[PDB]
């Protein structure tokens, strides 16, 4: 037997920072929940009991709050390559860190039409999240995403001209409710080292906005073919917009609000253009998937 | 052995209703999920396996969506009211109807500034919540709620002045963290049927906004000595706004912040004056709780 | 404004406890999680900012584990009397303490048939609570109940005979399947103190035993006519054998598989007694209730 | 831009399944939760509105429960591959089929000492899953999976040797509690098509009850070193076992059960040797991982 991959760490690790303006007496909240796993030449701690190649994942959540402590914690793009950039710096046989970071939402209260220097809502269980691999010798890789974003439109979305065989009840239609939990995440170019990171640090906040405003606009004027055809446009316009993502992926599902046939009840109308009444439906749900990136197709387009 | 109490029914019916102005194209979305649970003469379905006494759940679940297809399903105060009232008049033997509606929030979207017409965001997992007790000859008892506000202030709040005995180690504090998630009920007064509910019903979303508004100032604005002084003040205010409610009732745990001591590292100060990063705590919390109403003490105040 | 009602404390106390057998090496463990809420002559902390009368939640914290240090943890019925008693004897001003407790499973592992010294399975999410109310002058009041117990039948269970009118689709069926997550709750006597709870510890493990067993032999024997007949010969039965209970309560979610036509595809014959494949229905549900206690009717019976 | 990646489909479809044996009266229930995701020639629907590449995924929710009724649902890696292989033979377009199962306990009520012969509880939350991937051209790639086993062992785990640095606060022990959820996944060697699938069925079952026995047994008999050390056993075994396996790998979390220092209050001993009561930790959490496979190195072993 033999290690063909292993990694470990500290997951689930919650943490709060706030930023308190002396001169305005306005304060930030930032709460996030942190996952480091390491990998290197710790093989031996599996096969010969050997805990000297031992990083405790104790001190990996002490250098967590070390790490907040010192640095920024947003953009969460900056502060995971900065933490996982300490693992493969700090520890010789330590050669790649895996941080994983869901940033929470805090939205500042207005009360009475103002701003309230220090008092917060959980406007959201939408999450703005990153991925952040530092690999010694091949840069830091980051995938970008927004999960949870829950939307519904009640009308401009169909469905017809699928494929119809002795497997198939579903009824064309021209006119439904579409609802879905948009996962989208953007995956940068590879960055060479902490420094190319920084000399971005601006574009994090601005292509999560991008992506966010997109995603909304389009779901919102979309006279939708498909959750495919909707989620492509998405994909393509967010390319369209930052050169230095490579991808754009989206994950959806179809969470169905049926129509209820109540005819049987003295003939009431309650479907097609007489519909009102609706069950969503828990489970199933369609799934619909897919990886967007640029073209270099020349013939055959 | 003899049948002290019983009901039965169906629990958990999602609903979602659309409403289409025709003339301008706007539409509105309500979704929530309704438990509807019978008591009266239905013993013998217990005792003799007597199932004609049985409204059957299924029944019960086709009389929600009829209900919803032939009324208003807001407030949500109104829709319990007529729907409790449908059971106890339908059916001679059915003495008691329980309802309760947990509403779903879909705030319409606004794109490039203008209100969408027909796309939603769930824009909160708070709830607007009803229990609806329709008891034939005794009218309707109306508990009005929002749960599931979550909210943190950063500073202006503090813990002194405790009991300390041999089982005290929680140092005093002028300034933490504090951090709830709000439920918040309002106990209106016996409704004699629907006419009486009916004659109050532009109050039930009126009300509700007055809740809601008074709990976020009130835990934005009060230095607050205690989460037990600041419910209280929220409740006072809300029972002085509304003469028709005669309890508010508030439960709201303690979501600890805890610090985190990084002296042992470099003399790192993260404590008192010098706290940025925090610890928050899952588990255990604070729970807190308190149903005021209107005094009639006119000695010893 | 007054403080019609209040109650303050600590939730969510997770707590463990290992007992080790020196002689043997044998080693139990127990693991809980504990809620506790006092009331007393403390409406001050409310209206006064006073909060000289709390005893601090960080408090009654370390007193759950301090108690559990100094006390048996089992059962929990006798657990839950001494940290209610604790509170209302150590502190004047405190007139009552709520204790809740959710007892979770760690079942011995048998290892090559051999009951292994320390190593334990969580064999199931099955709860074993108690609610016990120690209230100064009133003695101790305790509910005793098992929850989550999951189970199924696929056959012998009939539903027919129940009200048809205009709201009615079900179809009467005399075999279907039948599965509920079983909550069920016993309410002891009123026990004077504490050496009245003493008195009776081997009846809790006893009637928990008995609950449990007169749950699962009645589901599985009886071919049931409802939900309702079978959980009141389950209530009934249970009271024949714990003369110091006063009501057995049953709360029966109805978790409905539904049969699937096929005949649409190749004419699959997949309903009635050839049903095979069924869908799950996670939600909505049927709800049945009943609070059971013993008559003292003499006539009309 | 251009569809690097696609898949769409179905997910969390509720399967139950009886098979009644006529002779006996002896019933035996299945219950899954099925997702199927469909890749190939389907980019059109994403770039076009093309919807003609869509094989609905209500025509894939038929498909399951058809498929069902037509073949065994036993053990899941053939179900998965059954239901993959339609998807790819019968849409020549379609070119890839994803199979995920989950496996929900129904285990026999024994009554008085006898099995049952229709009635079931479920046992434990713990799953048994499959992830099937057909590709045509490619054959079929079986992962097999438990899932959501916890476990816990009160003493003979240790935890010293670890790195210490300006970074480490955590003490060195030679006796701790150790807890997980066993998340653990054998590889299987790929197979050429459905055929050879069905010709080790029975070795899906054998090698689930191995990888279950073997990690109960290594977990319980272990004195650990470390969860890596521990989890290495485990897969080294479990490969030994079963030729057809490539890689064993396992995901466990260390679930902290902290030590309470009780010596503020009347000098209680509480550590070490004196440990009794403990707090079991929701968060954060130790998370380790590895991927075994066999060797193939000559030389430097
Ligand atoms: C309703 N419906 C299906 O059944 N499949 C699909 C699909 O893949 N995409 C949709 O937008 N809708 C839909
Ligand atoms: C921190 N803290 C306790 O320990 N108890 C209590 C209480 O009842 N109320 C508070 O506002 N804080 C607090
Ligand atoms: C299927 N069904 C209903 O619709 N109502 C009821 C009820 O109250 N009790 C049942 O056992 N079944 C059932
Ligand atoms: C307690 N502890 C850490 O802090 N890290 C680790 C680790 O990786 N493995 C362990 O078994 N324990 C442990």
């Amino acid at each position: 037997s033999a290690v063909k991959a292993a990694r470990y760490g500290k997951d689930n690790v919650r943490v709060y920072k706030v930023h308190k303006d002396e001169k305005t007496g306005v304060q930030t909240v930032y709460e996030m929940t942190v996952c480091v796993l390491l990998e290197g030449e710790i093989e031996t701690s599996y096969t010969k009991a050997d805990n000297s190649v031992i990083v405790a994942a104790d001190s990996i959540k002490n250098t967590i709050y070390i790490t907040a402590k010192q640095n920024p914690v947003t953009p969460p793009e900056l502060f995971g390559s900065i933490l996982g950039t300490h693992f493969i710096e700090k520890y010789n046989h330590i050669h790649a860190a895996h941080v994983n970071i869901v940033c929470h939402r805090w939205t500042r209260m207005d009360i009475d039409g103002k701003p309230h220097p220090h008092s917060f809502i959980r406007d959201s269980e939408e999450k703005r999240n990153v991925q952040v691999d530092v690999v010694e010798g091949k840069g830091i890789d980051i995938k970008s995403s927004l999960s949870g974003l829950t939307v519904l439109k009640s009308t401009n979305s169909q469905f017809w001209g699928f494929l119809r065989d002795e497997y198939t009840t579903l009824k064309e239609t021209w006119d439904r409710i579409l609802s879905t939990d948009v996962d989208a995440t953007w995956q940068w170019k590879n960055f060479s080292g902490l420094q190319e990171v920084r000399s971005h640090v601006p574009k994090f906040d601005a292509t999560w906005a991008t992506a966010r405003e997109v995603t909304l606009k389009t779901f919102a004027e979309d006279n939708s073919a498909s959750v495919q055809a909707t989620m492509y446009k998405m994909a393509e316009q967010i390319l369209a917009r930052q050169q230095l993502i490579e991808t754009v992926e989206y994950s959806l599902p179809n969470k169905h609000y049926f129509e209820i046939d109540l005819s049987w009840h003295k003939g009431l109308q309650n479907t097609g253009k007489n519909a009102e009444v609706f069950a969503p439906q828990s489970d199933p749900n369609g799934l619909i998937k897919c990886t967007v990136g640029r073209s270099s197709l020349k013939s055959k387009l």
